[PDB]
DNA sequence: AAAATAAAAGGAAGTG
DNA sequence: TCACTTCCTTTTATTT
């Protein structure tokens, strides 16, 4: 099955939800969410997983802080900002 | 100088 | 044991 960061990385390289998520530094691997239109992206992710309840950002973001330990995606000290690890993008 | 509102944080139990 | 998911609470940041 699909992991969350791959669902995000795909949208970014897709332009699928440019309104809800966009690159901040495609180089450095930084991305950001829209404060207004983020809940719509969270809803889709939950829909692609088949969860028992509809997905919110608060819960999706919870799954993001777990990546902190494994290294895939680290939080950035800026509103609604995260960063992919080099291993996820390339070299 | 406060509120109000949103973001971040993280323990713990639940789910296939 | 993954990979989140759900819930709850508290702290921190921003915006109003």
């Amino acid at each position: 099955k699909i992991r969350l960061y791959q669902f995000l990385l795909d949208l970014l390289r897709s332009g699928d939800m440019k309104d809800s998520i966009w690159w901040v530094d495609k180089d450095k691997g930084t991305f950001q969410f829209s404060s207004k239109h983020k809940e719509a992206l969270a809803h889709r992710w939950g829909i692609q997983k088949g969860n028992r309840k509809k997905m919110t950002y608060q819960k999706m973001a919870r799954a993001l802080r777990n990546y902190g330990k494994t290294g895939e995606v680290k939080k950035v000290k800026k509103k609604l900002t995260y960063q992919f690890s080099g291993e996820v993008l390339g070299r």
